[PDB]
């Protein structure tokens, strides 16, 4: 079982977007951003952190700052998960071949990555789809180490409900002084607006910048 | 509203339009980092909202090119005499936006008053469209806070879909210049990586050459 | 003459991807387009001194890695799926007068010449044909667009109807100059049923060593 609180949309600034984004104007939208990461990376290195449930965590605690990055549609009713757990990509060398994984989010790092490189110690070589099952209050992340991409686009055949926010991590690369990681994020246009995947970009900037590891 | 309805049986794209509203439908959207650095200074030097003067080249590229007009109005595709610009507006106290369409005029100067107007007019009204809705419009986007390599808008139902939609994204310095993200979504059944290049250099021409007047 | 090409079923159930395949056939269906800055400065030179067009020059390179890797070459046949023996380049042939535009597609040949001598001879033949498809679609195609006008940084198709659309797509952009490269927009489309990021990301590694590499030969 899982907390959520209900959205009350007669009263909601954004009833008639979320009318509309939910019928006859319904879209979802990816955006692409090199972001910059020369801090984030100095600080993984001087902390001998895993580069990627370093990011990933950083991106859970954004998903657990801002309410529009856990909407789910419950029996017919618009709900925000008191929550939202992170559920990653695992690549499998030998069948390359992929899984995902979630691991439980808290907002100390430190407790987190002992519960992420956990998940990854038990599961990481079950080769099945979702090893731990799937559950419903999780955002996506997947890792692709092989591209510098200027544009990652997801076309998802069904949008329906599909409020889950999807980011994508490329192949970082050096410009100059700065270590650029490519980063697009997928969502909904019921649930977030572009001043909320804007808000949420310009902080993660900022907190991979300011963050000190632990 | 005025328009002209195709003859389809004589158009050049009469086969592709027919792939491209049905079994090869498909849309298509494109990031371009467009040079502003003369845009803007013409912009600045001449104390210019630089929103409703972009949105005023976009608007003069529309209304120069039929492929960026059409509609299926009652089963027939037609081109409109003119469209009329649908761009956001945002709300700093509420965190919405609203979208909202400003008459089209061919002098920037007619066209700043109508924008204006209506800005200050129709504002701080809450509503998704407070002037509602008309039929020949093409959307403007504004996203000031991200600098991104691509926007991208995957629309459910693509069905006679042919209003364009270009997002602007945050314009930052780069070397000597000024660039600006940039994006446009078109449906492949009226307009062809030609008339969106096409477009798109016209664009960069006309923010180079604007003269404020 | 005509060529039919030889294919292979796939056996399902030996295939490491078959959860993957059945949910992204199904309840996770989905698309996705990456683009990259290619790097073309080895590659143009190489074209600019063997005096080649460099278009045909590209689409042979594509064409050789659709032809590396079987992931690439996958389609719904007669309710199966299948890998065709090799796939043939479908680009875009641009026609100036009435501003509309063709998709051609040529034979594959592992050899540069005989592939290029074959493509020669299908625009002189097809270049000025303004029929959608001049020599209709044959079966084992995949996609190869020009779009010169524009430096994009983003390029992406979303397709209506994904059902079984596993051909690639790829869209070339206008290259121009970051100070001593040559870089040119290169983005791909793919299906998520038969290709994962790794099959894309191996590719444009490979597609990169190949554009660096390349004699004229
Ligand atoms: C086919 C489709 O779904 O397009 C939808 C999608 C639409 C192009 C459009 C109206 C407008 O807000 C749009 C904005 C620019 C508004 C602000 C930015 O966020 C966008 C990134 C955004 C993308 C698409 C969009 C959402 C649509 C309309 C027109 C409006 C009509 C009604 C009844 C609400 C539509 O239904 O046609
Ligand atoms: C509506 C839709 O298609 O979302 C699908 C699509 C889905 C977002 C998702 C689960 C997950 O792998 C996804 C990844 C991130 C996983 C790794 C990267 O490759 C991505 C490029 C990728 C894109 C979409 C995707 C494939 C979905 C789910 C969640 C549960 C998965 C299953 C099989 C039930 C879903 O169907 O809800
Ligand atoms: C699944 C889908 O919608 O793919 C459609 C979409 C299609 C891939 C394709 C044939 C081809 O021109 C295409 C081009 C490359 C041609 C030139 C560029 O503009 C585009 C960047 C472009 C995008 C998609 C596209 C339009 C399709 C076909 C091919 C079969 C033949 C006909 C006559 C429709 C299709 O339906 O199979
Ligand atoms: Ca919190």
């Amino acid at each position: 079982i899982t907390g959520y609180t209900t959205v009350d949309i007669s009263q909601w600034h954004r009833k008639e977007h979320f009318e509309a984004f939910q019928s006859v104007a319904q879209c979802t939208y990816n955006q692409t951003v090199q972001l910059d990461i020369t801090a984030f990376l100095k600080t993984v290195k001087k902390n001998k952190h895993k580069f990627y449930p370093a990011f990933i965590h950083i991106l859970a605690r954004l998903m657990n700052a801002h309410p529009e990055f856990r909407m789910a549609m419950k029996d017919g009713e618009l709900v925000i998960w008191d929550s939202v757990h992170p559920c990653y990509t695992v690549f499998h060398e030998q069948t390359e071949t992929f899984s995902s994984l979630w691991s439980e989010y808290h907002d100390d790092f430190r407790q987190f990555l002992h519960i992420y490189s956990q998940d990854v110690a038990c599961y990481g070589e079950n080769l099945a789809y979702f090893p731990k099952g799937f559950i419903e209050n999780m955002f996506f992340v997947s890792a692709n180490p092989w591209v510098s991409f200027t544009s990652f686009d997801l076309n998802v055949a069904n949008m329906d409900n599909f409020f889950a926010p999807v980011f994508t991590m490329g192949k970082y690369y050096t410009q100059g002084d700065k270590v650029l990681m490519p980063l697009a994020i997928q969502v909904h246009h019921a649930v977030c607006d572009g001043f909320h995947v804007g808000r949420m970009l310009n902080e993660l900037q900022q907190y991979c910048d300011e963050w000190q590891g632990g």
